[PDB]
């Protein structure tokens, strides 16, 4: 009967779900956004959905306001542990880590490697340790899956002081869906051990090779700006652009930055971050989607046919996060840009979303739904 | 028996070569360094080396003494044209060009984009017409070849004005050594252009997909400091690092930027920007030497696999560049890397660098000399 709460606290918004280890049910879900805002407000999921506003609620009175629903609907006495999606565990972490002194320093230490993230999970953190004080609790890390890279891989072309004495090196992230969706995809080929890459597109997008079960190669850098484009971010992009914006329009780098994280991907293309809005747009004749449409495609199939050089067979290549398990013309887009290395989609199979949706003449092309939250779960369980 | 004089003038140098464009001879080449500087002195190789010392030389000096060697020796009254290497030409350029008031203006206008060398370029021009009035003029772009990009894949996933307003995009480079070495692939392959993927190793390091003889994609970005490691310049990199540089050491843009440019590369991983030390170091037992090698190779081989898409049939892998051409154990390294892909060297062969390296079941790999001088002369020929 014990659950785990699992959250995933953002700068206004906090996630979260109450899962069964024990059964892999998920039996609450809910998020709070707006958060310091007029337009906070907390929705709860379980048998029917509530919606609670809180206008100026604070990160505090969201917590409280969470307890306060556990424990009318008899949750609290159930709760065993509390998991959390901590983005940046930089070279510390290899694997989940129960919150104590010594992890919280660390944690808080990666603040400067994943300065947009790491702050919000601690606070999250600490009010945990405030309102539920008895609760054991443990970080899981999206960097953690990817600590297998070797060296070569890893490390950029740049001074050997800044990689080693700095810690600047690819670190990548998504990491607990790629270890999930991987051990997922060899569930279902029936292999020890999954030979796979594997496309998170969501929101942020990012790839990986995984090789024998571990990862080798992943989009994502330093931080999660790097690689595939994505919502409102870049990913790749020329160093150069640093200095010429600088010199030519003035901004600093504090402002570029942001530009690139904040204003840039899907949005800056066409005007619209939503995938789903710049597929609709995209229909109806919209060039700019159409466009968009196309870098980002390109962009993954670029990636997949770069990690090909991992594997002697590739067992699948996997579609899993919001667009990749629920747009199929995005898959069908990709996939026909991979149709010179031997990937071949099923309509048929592809509208339905199917666990399989490549043709007979085809690498193994996958839809595999990810589940964070019940790995977050897992690991955490593993630990109490 | 006619002869173009070949320039890249630069702010404090002037490379030279005195081409036939109908025999392909170089009967001169030369350079003058350190202008106007204590040092200033011209090297002049035609059948013998010879070195002049010009200490304090104006830039006028050295072409003066230019004009004076071409009046001794004869070439003047042979000359028929001048080309100049301009290393961007921006969107306005997708091909060589005679020089007049209209072109200098639109490369004038491509300063942003090469701040430091397009207005050397656009001086010597200016030299030329004073010091050799009568003799027609052509500029060459080193990102000319590239301009057949299509959109999706040149521009960056950023805000629309960035891309347009302020030409931000994919120019790449190395496009005159990529034209003619893909123009001799096709001379050697089949009856029609070339299908190749051109990997030009040298100095500076950029490979490019070459589809019907057209340039569909290359490695280098906005300037040429992106995509491959090179000897000094680190290529790819999350561009998070200014951020993390910036607000953690307080360094500027400026100071980044030059890092990346000339701090990283093999210089920054193993303390040696000559890919021959680099080499030798390695042999010897250094182990930073051989990291330094495997970050390189992978890099290439990554850019290969991923360029794959590109091709029902590829033609052949192409190295090109001083060590593209030279050095046996990188091509090995980098081919080593590609097995997966169903490339395979044969040693014998690649020990001498002959025109194929590939074994019996393998993709064609390729050797070709590049010659961008002799480039630069067919394409001024072609306009006078």
């Amino acid at each position: 009967m014990s659950e785990i709460l699992v959250l995933n606290c953002g700068s206004s918004s906090v996630k979260f779900a109450l899962i069964n280890p024990h059964t892999s049910q998920s039996l609450v879900t809910g998020l709070a956004e707006n958060i310091a805002t007029k337009n906070c407000k907390v929705v709860f999921k379980a048998e029917h959905k509530i919606v609670k506003y809180l206008e100026n609620g604070s990160y505090k009175d969201v917590f409280e306001m969470l307890k306060d629903f556990l424990v009318e609907n008899k949750h609290l006495e159930k709760i065993v542990a509390i998991g959390h999606r901590v983005v940046h565990g930089g070279q510390y972490f290899s694997k989940s880590v129960l919150i104590n002194a010594d992890s919280l320093e660390k944690i808080k230490a990666c603040i400067a490697l994943a300065p947009l993230h790491n702050p919000a999970h601690i606070e999250g953190i600490r009010f945990c340790q405030q309102i539920f004080p008895e609760l054991p609790q443990v970080a899981v890390f999206d960097t953690a899956f990817h600590q297998t890279m070797p060296s070569y891989i890893a490390e950029y072309a740049i001074p050997y002081e800044l990689t080693h004495k700095h810690n600047i090196r690819k670190y990548g992230a998504h990491g607990t869906s790629h270890k999930y969706v991987s051990e997922q995809a060899a569930k279902i080929l029936t292999q020890q051990k999954a030979n796979v890459i594997v496309a998170h597109l969501g929101n942020g997008c990012s790839i990986t090779a995984v090789v024998d079960g571990k990862s080798i190669d992943t989009s994502m850098g330093l931080t999660p700006l790097d690689g595939l484009v994505m919502g409102t971010r870049s990913g790749c992009i020329d160093p150069s652009i640093f200095a010429y914006i600088s010199d030519n329009l003035g901004w600093s780098v504090t402002e570029i930055t942001n530009m690139l994280n904040k204003q840039s991907g899907l949005l800056g293309i066409c005007g619209h971050n939503d995938m789903r809005e710049v597929s609709q747009l995209a229909a109806k004749g919209d060039s700019l989607a159409k466009l968009a449409i196309e870098i980002f495609s390109h962009r993954v199939a670029k990636f997949v046919a770069s990690y090909m050089i991992y594997f002697n067979k590739l067992d699948a290549l996997v579609f899993t996060g919001g667009i990749g398990e629920n747009a199929a013309n995005i898959r069908k887009n990709i996939i026909s840009k991979l149709a010179n290395l031997g990937f071949m989609i099923d309509h048929q199979k592809n509208s339905n979303s199917e666990t399989f949706i490549n043709s007979k003449n085809s690498h193994n092309i996958m839809v595999i739904a990810t589940n964070e939250e019940l790995m977050i779960a897992q690991e955490t369980q593993n630990l109490i």
